[PDB]
């Protein structure tokens, strides 16, 4: 009906919206954006590896309360693509505010 | 450009509500009104109080997170600012906008 915006659970920074959604997966409790605020996230150093070998992402941090709220995968198989180089957080340490 | 803004109290970040129930804004009072507001995020002290020019009577709104006062309830008002009253009216220089993208 009508859209969202997302929230750190901690602060509750603002790190963007409904409308710059791609895709989600219940299987990990995730959520993925095509875009984000630059200021209010940050993309971390290290690159880690996903629990089955298979990926490559940096953790994302709230710029405001430094929780890791997210990953962004750089390295994927084929099935992934989707989820390259774009913003993918988790579920649990956002939440959302519909506009009604 | 025909995308909704988000409220929050600068101070907290709590969202406070979003342009949907917008009604009017006064630039002079450097002030937005709104219809409605998220319901525990928000409290009317019981104090009743005077605009400068003696001519409305208000309560302060206060963020029930962060305890600052970011706006008021005009609860009595002349003809002319009826739309105001016993609505939501925010201090611009206590909120902050979170416009949408596309
Ligand atoms: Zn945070
Ligand atoms: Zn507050």
């Amino acid at each position: 009906s009508q859209p969202s915006v997302f929230q750190c659970k901690k602060c509750f920074q603002i790190v963007g919206d409904s409308n710059a959604w791609v895709i989600s997966h219940r299987e990990y409790l995730s959520f993925t954006l095509s875009d984000a605020v630059e200021n209010s996230v940050r993309v971390e150093d290290t690159f880690k590896r996903s629990d089955d070998g298979l990926c490559v992402y940096s953790e994302l941090s709230c710029t405001r309360c430094n929780e890791v709220i997210g990953k962004v995968y750089n390295s994927t198989p084929i099935y992934l693509d989707d989820i390259r180089d774009m913003y993918t957080f988790s579920m649990d340490k956002l939440q959302a505010y519909q506009l009604g």
